[PDB]
């Protein structure tokens, strides 16, 4: 169920139930981890993690506080930072829109797709665990052959950790002179820590989706453009079904 000291986090298979448990895992930043989540990560028995956070975020925040012999991989994904908050909605939409050619993304969803083919549990995480992470983990389970509706519900997830992730932005900000703040939180509070900035919703996604197909052909184009072959796709899907 908990992570101590980090949010939102889940297995994937909790959702996606004809996964393997154990195998795919996603979170918050992990940069806050206490000793009751190390002992969490090593009883999960999770030997890689895949931070997706931008150099800033990791340099303000600091590196993912995990166990000795879990390899901590390096994956910077530029991240979403610079009543009508149909205004979130929009500047969202457009973040996700950009998502497929952002630098670093495709080397993301390559090495997360490489480590789970070669049978490793990974955890992945970004800044909020929402977003950035939504989308690799949307491509990794479409990859093999999932449902957009049970992707959808396991991307979904996210929406209840919302009260968590206002909670840790309020802690945040009343830190803000002992560490700075991760750029993201200054966009969220602009928007007025909306819950269409503060969550998530299947356009969000969508808009990404149709990005890849728009600019790459389909899914397959993008993955093979990302170096990523069939037949590690295969593998892949042997490890996580």
């Amino acid at each position: 169920r908990e992570l101590p000291g980090a949010w939102n986090f889940r297995d994937v298979a909790d959702t996606a139930t004809a996964l393997r448990p154990g195998r795919l895992f996603r979170s918050s930043e992990l940069s806050r981890l206490d000793d009751a989540g190390r002992a969490t990560l090593r009883r999960l028995g999770i030997t890689d993690v895949a931070d997706l956070r931008s150099s800033r975020e990791v340099a303000r925040r600091g590196p993912g506080r995990v166990p000795d012999g879990i390899d901590v991989h390096l994956l910077p994904f530029p991240d979403l930072a610079d009543s009508i908050n149909d205004a979130a909605t929009r500047y969202m939409t457009d973040e996700y829109r950009q998502f497929p050619t952002r630098n670093g993304a495709q080397r993301a969803l390559h090495r997360v797709v490489t480590l789970l083919a070669a049978g490793r549990p990974v955890l992945t995480h970004c800044f909020a665990g929402k977003d950035r992470t939504g989308f690799v983990v949307a491509l990794v389970l479409e990859a093999v052959g999932l449902d957009r509706d049970v992707i959808v519900a396991d991307y979904l997830r996210s929406n209840d950790s919302v009260p968590q992730l206002r909670a840790r932005i309020s802690e945040m900000i009343q830190q803000r002179f002992d560490t700075e703040l991760a750029p993201e939180v200054v966009t969220f509070t602009k928007a007025r820590l909306s819950d269409g900035v503060l969550g998530v919703r299947a356009e969000y996604l969508a808009a990404a989706r149709q990005t890849i197909d728009e600019t790459y052909g389909s899914l397959g184009g993008y993955l093979r453009d990302a170096g990523i072959s069939q037949a590690t796709v295969n593998r892949m899907r042997g490890v996580l079904l």
